[PDB]
């Protein structure tokens, strides 16, 4: 005798009041069977104007002719809808229901996501921020007889409360370029999947989140799952080389370490008992602190690594949030791990120290390295508009961090550094990684401007399959590109 009326879905916007899922009104039709068990003759007409077959559409109301109560199509335009009340048909009832319409569609996918057949979030923002959304379907009271004939809407029992506006902390226009740029890096490199993150090191906001593949979240059908993957959130991987800064930032707080000291890499193999730490160039005999990072060598992190101790550089990784819940509160989001030990073995101790053994997710890797580009400082992560900027936690000291930035800078601009992340009009600093899974994931992270660090960017190539699969090679012209025009689009003013 009380039936429910839905309410309209909170409008999500992103942080300049873009429109990015849109709650549109559709026609749900009903139908008293009872009642339209005395109007057959006009259930082909019926049937054709919902989309269904003469005999199963006369099948289905057969069965159903004790029932006062069955769908007949929910999410009909409000056009086709009215095609089938325009018929005329006794027991034909409609209802006022809501479907999302996204704007920029597979653009920003992953990260706003999807409602499911009852308007309810399914996938991403949609679902973390559901309550908030939603709002409160409405009651009315309803005069019905034997037959089941919808008399009169009486009163209404309770109001339907509207959902509550969203505003992301995504740019929709530096969205567009972390999209496009990631799916031709895709494209050009003969790549499985790929992940790319945006950072306000300031503000802990993410500014851009893209994965490929992508989906069409208005294509309600096909929907592949592999494409439907917010990999940046969901895929864990080893970080490898991209944690050195991380190793490093614990070697400099350790008072043992200072940027001009050396350490012997020569032959550019390390054995470990069973184990043999090796490097990819194997030229090198001695590297100060910033040719470590510049060669990325694994032999030359471990011999720090031993140095100053394991604990030290667990308790940096795992200050800055590597393998740590983010607090994003997003269902189904990887942790990854981060390998702890109250004895640390020699083997160990020299495989967290170049990243290899530990799973994070970009989203982590990102806010680790807005940290560092924030002078020490974590803010957390949000993927909302952040008006007022909550206090940050001090985890590298601010001297330590400056001088790792500028490290960082070195292994962008420094003679056999990795000259394709330069930022044209800018200082840039980062660090390029390569994980074997021969399967490969390309990596670079980093941040700009060198001098003042406004950004944070990661960029996750999976699989190249091209000559090239290093970090430095087929992530870091990535970075560069993204870099160049959300700098420019957030009118940083260039620092070179
Ligand atoms: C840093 O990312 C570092 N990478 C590694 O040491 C890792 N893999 O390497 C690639 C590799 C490993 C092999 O065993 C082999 O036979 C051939 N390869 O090409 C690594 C770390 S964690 C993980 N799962 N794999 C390095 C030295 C390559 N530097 O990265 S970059 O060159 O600065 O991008």
């Amino acid at each position: 005798r009380h039936i429910a009326i839905p309410a309209h879905r909170g409008l999500i916007t992103d942080r300049n009041g873009e429109p990015l899922a849109v709650s549109t009104p559709v026609t749900t039709l009903w139908a008293n069977p009872k009642e339209l068990m005395t109007a057959k003759e006009r259930w082909p007409q019926l049937a054709a104007a919902l989309g269904q077959d003469t005999k199963l559409f006369a099948d289905r109301i057969e069965q159903n002719a004790e029932r006062e109560f069955i769908y007949l199509v929910r999410g009909l335009t409000p056009e086709q809808g009215e095609g089938v009340i325009a018929l005329k048909v006794p027991g034909v009832y409609s209802i006022e229901e809501f479907r999302r319409f996204y704007p920029a569609g597979e653009v920003v996918a992953h990260a706003v996501g999807f409602t499911d057949v009852d308007d309810r979030g399914r996938e991403g923002i949609e679902l973390a921020f559901d309550e908030w959304l939603a709002g409160v379907p409405g009651k009315r009271q309803v005069l019905k007889d034997r037959r089941g004939r919808v008399i009169k809407d009486v009163q209404v029992t309770k109001n339907a409360k509207p959902g509550k506006t969203l505003a992301l902390s995504i740019d929709l226009r530096l969205q567009y370029l972390a999209h496009r740029e990631l799916r031709n890096a895709l494209l050009e490199n003969g790549a499985k999947a790929g992940s790319l993150v945006i950072m306000d090191v300031k503000t802990g906001e993410i500014l851009a989140m893209t994965n490929q593949p992508t989906y069409n979240p208005n294509n309600r059908r096909n929907l592949q799952p592999a494409a439907m993957r917010n990999r940046a959130m969901i895929d864990v991987f080893e970080p490898g080389s991209t944690v050195k800064p991380f190793s490093m930032s614990a070697a400099l707080a350790s008072g043992r370490w200072k940027p001009s000291d050396i350490v012997d890499v020569y032959p550019g193999t390390l054995q470990i008992g069973r184990y043999t730490i090796r490097d990819v160039s194997r030229n090198s005999r001695q590297l100060d602190l910033t040719g470590i990072l510049i060669k990325s060598s694994n032999v030359g992190i471990s011999k720090i690594a031993f140095d100053i101790g394991a604990e030290s550089i667990y308790s940096v990784m795992q200050q800055v949030g590597l393998g740590q819940d983010t607090g994003l509160g997003f269902p189904g989001e990887r942790v990854g791990n981060l390998p702890n030990h109250r004895k640390w073995p020699k083997a160990e101790t020299a495989t967290l120290a170049y990243g290899y053994g530990l799973s994070v997710t970009a989203i982590q890797l990102a806010h680790a390295y807005a940290a560092l580009a924030n002078d020490g400082k974590s803010v957390p992560l949000s993927m909302t508009r952040v008006d007022r900027v909550p206090d940050g936690v001090q985890v590298i000291s601010p001297e330590v961090a400056s001088t790792v930035q500028g490290m960082l800078q070195q292994v962008v601009e420094a003679q056999g550094g990795v000259f394709r992340a330069q930022v044209p009009g800018y200082h840039a600093a980062g660090k390029s990684g390569t994980a074997r899974k021969n399967a490969y994931r390309s990596l670079f992270a980093g941040f700009a401007p060198a001098t003042d660090p406004r950004i944070a960017m990661v960029v996750v190539i999976d699989e190249p399959s091209k000559a090239g699969y290093f970090g430095g090679l087929v992530s870091a012209p990535v970075f560069s590109k993204v870099m160049a025009g959300a700098l420019r689009l957030m009118n940083v003013p260039p620092d070179n």
